[PDB]
């Protein structure tokens, strides 16, 4: 129970598929 910094997580956890789409697209395409 340590660390309270997350402050980033604000952005971080804002991310969204469509977001990661554009990476896990060329992810499972490398497979």
């Amino acid at each position: 129970k340590k660390k309270d910094n997350l402050l980033f997580g604000s952005i971080i956890s804002a991310v969204d598929p469509v977001a990661v789409l554009a990476v896990f697209e060329e992810i499972h395409k490398k497979k």
